[PDB]
């Protein structure tokens, strides 16, 4: 039962390894191009612009590797006040990481990410201080288009955080474009948490219309929470479920048009975050239907993990994969140009045996480097076949 999130972890490892190799190769290639261009006994075998191109690639490949090394999956939770957003997050983390109450903050966000340490802490904006998580409920938020508070929870205690997932908790939806710009541009999945004792509201729909306008084919899940409230009323529950399904299906399929009606079955769930957290927190007869609701939450979790791991690998690693392929194609063109100029010179105007031998060594080293580029192209093609479907 391997978590689907390992797909993202393995992709991240693979592409960072390629970019480590690419920086090493381009550095070696740049030294060769530089030596060839700067040789006073050679004329226009390598050009000044060949060297400028190689040096420019060299100078930007380290930051690509560093950016890749921090890439992660992000899920953002939205919904009306008291719908259960924080409890859904806590259930997925197997602990009461986030508190309840304090629902008055109208514009500030909270994220949870993994720490390699063994103690939880938080950090506020523009600060490096590791503050006790028990101060979450005391942060003033006076002046605040709000702020982000970052919670760090030991990776050893939650597999999701170990596998590079970050979870974002939001204020109640009841300028929004500022929310999208500041928190949503790199979110891979959006989760709408709704009170199943109510009805899906237009204020929540409106926010996801804005997301859908700003982003292409966003991944959206709807969790109809507090489903324990109709336990022991199975006939009533059946009818409420039908009504919720009709409205949630129409929203995802007909209004947002982000899934077809079959796909939507894997995006709408009926759960009790309270029950799930109680079952998972370490250290009375269960309500009717408890195990069925727990299984439904576990089904959501599996489908969510599959969705976010596939989506984030494409969203976050494809552009630099395509860029690496372009860089390699250009480096090969430079090696082709150097080899061709050396061979032309050898056959057109080279005279002394020592000059001929010098040109032949330039040819040989340019081919060694070109073959290295081809091998890295093969690694990127393998990465594309494994991790980047059309
Ligand atoms: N019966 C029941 N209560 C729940 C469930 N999920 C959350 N609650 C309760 O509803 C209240 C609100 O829970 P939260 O998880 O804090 O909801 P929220 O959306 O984060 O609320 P705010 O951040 O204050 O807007 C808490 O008292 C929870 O115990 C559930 O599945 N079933
Ligand atoms: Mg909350
Ligand atoms: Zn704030």
């Amino acid at each position: 039962p391997v978590s689907p999130l390992k797909h993202f972890v393995l992709a991240k490892k693979a592409i960072t390894a390629i970019f480590d190799q690419l920086l090493e190769f381009v550095t070696e290639g740049s030294h060769f191009v530089e030596a060839t261009y700067k040789n006073p006994e050679l004329d226009r075998i390598a050009t000044e612009d060949d060297l400028v191109e190689m040096q420019g690639y060299k100078d930007k490949l380290s930051i690509i590797g560093e950016v890749l090394s921090r890439r992660h999956m992000k899920v953002a939770f939205f919904g009306r006040t008291s719908s259960g957003k924080s409890s859904v997050i806590n259930a997925m983390l197997w602990d009461k990481v986030l508190p309840s109450g304090i629902g008055h903050i109208t514009n500030c966000f909270l994220s949870v990410e993994g720490t390699d340490g063994d103690k939880a802490y938080l950090m506020t904006e523009g600060s490096d201080e590791k503050k006790s998580v028990k101060t979450v409920n005391q942060l003033a938020h006076a002046l605040h288009a709000g702020c982000l508070v970052r919670v760090f929870w030991p990776k050893a205690k939650c597999a999701l955080l170990r596998d590079d997932l970050v979870l974002v908790d939001s204020p109640g939806t009841d300028e929004l474009d500022s929310w999208i710009d500041k928190f949503c541009l790199d979110a891979d999945v959006f989760v709408l948490v709704a009170n199943s004792e109510s009805t899906l509201m237009n204020t929540e729909k409106h926010f996801f219309h804005k997301v859908n306008e700003r982003l292409s084919k966003p991944n959206i899940f709807i969790l109809n929470n507090r489903w324990d409230a109709s336990a022991s009323e199975p006939e009533y529950m059946e009818d409420v479920r039908r009504q919720h399904m009709e409205r949630c299906l129409h929203f995802l399929v007909e209004e947002l048009k982000v899934v077809n009606a079959l796909e939507a079955q894997n995006r709408i769930f009926f759960v009790s975050a309270k029950e799930v957290l109680s079952a998972r927190k370490q250290k009375v007869a269960l309500a009717e239907g408890f195990h069925a609701r727990l299984q439904e939450f576990q089904n959501f979790e599996q489908i969510f993990e599959e969705c976010i791991s596939q989506s984030a690998v494409k969203t976050k690693f494809e552009q630099h994969t395509i860029r690496a392929k372009q860089i390699l194609a250009t480096v090969k063109n430079i090696m082709d140009s150097v080899n061709l100029a050396a061979e032309d010179k050898r056959h057109y105007s080279a005279r002394l045996p020592k000059e001929i031998d010098q040109l032949e060594k330039i040819q040989n080293n340019s081919k060694l480097l070109r073959n290295k580029a081809v091998q890295l192209e093969n690694e990127l093609e393998n990465f594309t076949k494994q991790f980047l479907p059309s």
